[PDB]
């Protein structure tokens, strides 16, 4: 906190910095205009970033920015792909306007594809914020069951974006449509994964019939980093199910080349480079981040603390079940359900409906008392929203 760094940013430059392993870093815009991943920074506001945060503060006109704290790295980059990300947004709004003049209108749908650590989530965040700043309400679709920015790991989720992402905490998670996949990787159950995003695409298509702003708002869809083998036809089916107009490929020439020949001719295909500010995460970093995502789901953030309940549930009051390829199996309260997430299915009964039903939310089984026939759960709300609890293979040690 007694260590300050001052930076001058010319137009079209970004301050890339990573917070230390131990320290927070406070960022303040002191002159000009700046944005962090598409969200405008307010002049003279203090943004505290937690340890190990990797952030870029970009400026369209020029800015002076102050960093307070211990940084692992901090420099001004003069070359960025930010204008590319702007033009993609500009192209979408052009499609919105052309479709709008038939009075309703269906907004452009965009599929982001590529391997891990290309800045795919970052770009999806930028594109959503720009649509919001344009006055539109896009639907952000999260297909990455490994690193999910809307719900917990092992989920396919979609959210209506009505406000720009918070600089620190990201997008508001206001009433998301969440499907429980139950695995960190699509390879664990390929056919179920495909059935879920098809059920996602169908649910959204019926719901945009009742919301005009959401329909014209369009979709920005983040896929997972699985591009090889079975991950490829998985991209093709995602493009098909969601009826996308544009596919953006980040930093993968072969994938771009393969898709150029298999995609329907009406689909626009754009290859873009990854930002020099994106760096390769190791396996254990993603694993650690999944646990931090689970913690965030129950306990919230520093800015918005959530207060989860810890109460006991009788095994008589609930039906525990597991999806396992697409058949449903009823679970008998074992010791092995401990530390596992469970989804509150929107289905009233534990039958065929569970497979394709969205969920109310999640709980974490913390204790299992087989001799008392009770379990301890961590839950976002006072009472359980559903008697049907669906097994997730994701484990969290709180
Ligand atoms: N221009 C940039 N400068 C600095 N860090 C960045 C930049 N773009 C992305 N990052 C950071 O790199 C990390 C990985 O980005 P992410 O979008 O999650 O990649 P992917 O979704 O493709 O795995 C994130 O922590 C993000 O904040
Ligand atoms: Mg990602």
């Amino acid at each position: 906190e007694e260590n300050v760094q001052e930076f001058v940013l010319k137009e079209d430059c970004e301050l890339r910095f990573a917070a230390g392993d131990d320290s927070d870093v406070c960022l303040e815009l002191v002159k000009g205009y700046a944005e962090i991943f598409g969200t405008e920074l307010l002049l003279n506001k203090k943004y505290t970033f937690p340890a190990k945060s990797r952030v870029a503060a970009f400026t369209w006109k020029g800015a002076t920015i102050e960093l307070v704290g211990t940084t692992e790295s901090a420099y001004v980059a003069e070359s960025t792909p930010m204008v590319i990300y702007l033009n993609i947004h500009a192209a979408m709004e052009e499609v919105r306007k052309k479709r709008e003049e038939q009075a309703k209108a269906k907004g452009p749908r965009l599929l982001l594809v590529g391997p891990t650590d290309v800045g795919k989530t970052t770009v999806s965040r930028i594109l959503c914020n720009y649509s919001v700043r344009q006055g539109r309400t896009p639907i952000f679709v999260e297909l990455d069951v490994g690193q999910n920015s809307v719900s917990v790991p092992g989920t396919v989720a979609a959210v209506l974006v009505q406000k720009t992402a918070d600089v620190i905490d990201g997008f508001e998670r206001n009433q998301p449509i969440v499907f429980n996949f139950g695995h960190t990787s699509p390879s664990a159950n390929l056919s179920l994964y495909e059935a879920l995003f098809k059920e996602m695409a169908t649910t959204l298509n019926a719901q945009i019939q009742e919301n005009d702003e959401a329909k014209i708002g369009g979709m920005i869809i983040n896929t997972c980093g699985w591009v090889d083998g079975e991950g490829y036809k998985c991209i093709v089916k995602a493009a098909s199910a969601f009826e996308v107009d544009v596919v953006i490929v980040l930093d993968h020439e072969r994938l771009y080349s393969d898709l150029s020949k298999e995609l329907p001719e009406f689909v626009r295909l754009t290859h873009v480079p990854k930002s020099g500010g994106v760096e390769q995460r190791t396996g254990q970093i993603r694993s650690k981040m999944r646990g931090e995502n689970v913690h965030r789901y129950f306990y919230g953030t520093r800015a918005n603390n959530l207060y989860p309940f810890t109460f006991d549930v009788s095994f008589d009051d609930v039906t525990l079940c597991k999806i396992g390829e697409t058949k449903l199996v009823i679970m008998e309260p074992s010791a092995d359900i401990k530390h596992h997430l469970f989804a509150f299915s929107r289905s009233t009964k534990a039958d065929e409906n569970v497979l394709k039903s969205p969920v109310f939310g999640f709980c974490l089984v913390t204790e299992v008392d087989l001799e008392k026939r009770t379990m301890s759960i961590l839950c976002p709300q006072r009472t359980i929203p559903s008697k049907v609890l669906v097994f997730s293979d994701i484990t969290h040690l709180d």
